[PDB]
């Protein structure tokens, strides 16, 4: 429109043109940082370039800044994207170029650096506009007009294009025969940084030669980042594991808390898989009552992500109508924070339990009264015998904050207790053959065992309780 190149740019510009470089790559090597000159029609660019200088696959980009950065190709990428059926309000654009492109870029650099030296001018390698940078300057607005959504670097919706050039693939192999301790684009980049110039020039043409064909499009793909649903679950079964318990391809028990919640969700979110996470866990024979235990489900590659509060509520009712073994409350869409909040709860927050306790010796109401007065009891708990195969042997210090008793009969009482995170309750009752000290048996001078255990509360405020 008014040509970006100065009289100073003529020599480099002419040499590059003469040896087969396209006008847009010529701008990059002249350090044109203005976006608009790159967006002009190829024909107008070539014709303005010619006019400037007197006043066909690019050997540098192999067509990337020729046909592949123009409207017709972007339209065909977007048509592919539209057929995939994702919901999205923005996109990030990811593009990958053949790793061998860096070799050609390096050769052009050496050529331009040499010409610059003739004119006693200085050029830095960082003065060259990167291929990918210029490529996105041109294509970003084209994607945006075609798809009707903004470009957002933090978008969970990604469109990716991979280019290949089979004809020149051996260049990657040629470079490994010079510095073997170095492909990826990045490992080629690393190698070219360390290669002696004379060694580069021995192996690779300078200027790079114009090839027979442009790059092939290897892949055009799109994907949506995971979305999360969180809530709390109650568990009413004493015969249900939290996650699938599979021994040899054989199920040890049927179903799980995880599956009873999640096996409704993949059809809803049109997602390919899920990862279930929770703030802690209870054993198969343990119920979780009261407000329940926080959980989150990560839904992978969801094709549907827009849901109102009412539609999520309806989802929760669907889960709840499907089982008596579990119930879900507080179901809500959340972000990746979920994982952090639940981990903190697991590691830091108190829990509350009710245990039905048996005693060998006949007890009276008055025999368990003293437990009600014990506050912040310090216990020394060796890794339980039943979990020595999973975790290493260690002595943890744990605190029983309070205990409240309800006498039942001469050989039973109920114990309500609040404990520090990570406390093994069953071992605190029966003592684990003295591997948990203090325990209910030692404190009472009986042998005690736990008949039933219920989690009464998991004292983790996250996810917010719903009205
Ligand atoms: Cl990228
Ligand atoms: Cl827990
Ligand atoms: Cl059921
Ligand atoms: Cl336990
Ligand atoms: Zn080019």
């Amino acid at each position: 429109g008014m040509f970006p190149l100065t009289e100073e740019n003529k020599h480099v510009a002419q040499l590059l043109l003469n040896t087969g470089t396209c006008p847009r790559c010529i701008f990059r090597f002249c350090g044109v940082d203005f976006h608009a000159p790159y967006k002009l029609p190829y024909k107008e660019l070539l014709n303005e370039l010619q006019k400037f200088l007197e006043t066909n696959v690019c050997n540098v980009c192999l067509g990337i800044l020729q046909e592949f950065c123009e409207k017709d190709f972007i339209k065909k990428v977007c048509q592919k994207v539209e057929a995939s059926g994702f919901e999205f309000t923005s996109l990030v654009f990811s593009v990958s170029f053949p790793p061998q492109l860096s070799v050609r870029e390096h050769a052009a650099w050496l050529l331009v650096k040499q010409e610059m030296g003739k004119q006693s001018l200085s050029l830095g390698r960082d003065d060259i506009v990167q291929l990918k940078e210029a490529y996105k300057w041109i294509t970003h607005p084209l994607f945006s007009e075609e798809l009707g959504v903004p470009i957002d670097g933090k978008s969970l919706f990604e469109v990716s294009v991979v280019f290949a050039h089979p004809e020149t693939v051996e260049d990657c192999h040629f470079l490994a025969a010079i510095c073997p301790d170095c492909f990826t684009r990045m490992a080629v980049m690393k190698a070219l940084n360390k290669i002696k110039e004379e060694d580069f020039l021995k192996q690779f043409p300078c200027p790079p030669n114009s090839p027979k064909a442009v790059c092939a499009v290897l892949e055009i793909e799109c994907a949506h980042g995971a979305v999360f649903v969180a809530g709390r679950y109650n568990k009413y079964s004493r015969n249900l594991p939290q996650t699938p318990w599979i021994i040899d391809g054989e199920r040890k028990l049927e179903s799980s808390v995880e599956e009873l919640i999640s096996d409704h969700l993949l059809a809803v979110f049109k997602a390919e898989s899920f990862n279930f996470s929770s703030s802690g866990r209870e054993d198969v024979d343990v119920r979780t009552l009261g407000n329940g235990r926080p959980f989150a489900i990560e839904l992978v590659n969801p094709h549907r992500v827009h849901f109102t509060s009412q539609e999520i509520k309806e989802l929760q009712q669907k889960i709840n109508n499907s089982s008596n073994k579990i119930q879900v409350r507080d179901l809500q869409l959340v972000t990746r924070e979920a994982i952090g909040h639940m981990k903190e709860g697991e590691e830091e927050k108190t829990k509350t339990y009710s245990a039905l306790i048996w005693t060998n010796k006949a007890i009276q109401k008055k025999d368990i009264e003293f437990l009600n007065d014990i506050k912040d009891l310090k216990i020394d708990q060796k890794t339980p015998l039943r979990v020595l195969h999973r975790r290493p042997l260690a002595v943890r210090a744990r605190v029983i904050h309070f205990m409240e008793t309800q006498y039942v009969d001469e050989h039973h009482f109920r114990l309500h207790l609040k404990t520090q995170a990570g406390t093994y309750i069953k071992e605190f009752v029966h003592g684990d053959f003295g591997r948990t000290k203090p325990n209910i048996g030692s404190l009472m001078n009986v042998t005690a065992d736990i008949l039933e255990l219920d989690v009464e509360s998991v004292d983790v405020d996250w996810p917010p309780a719903l009205d």
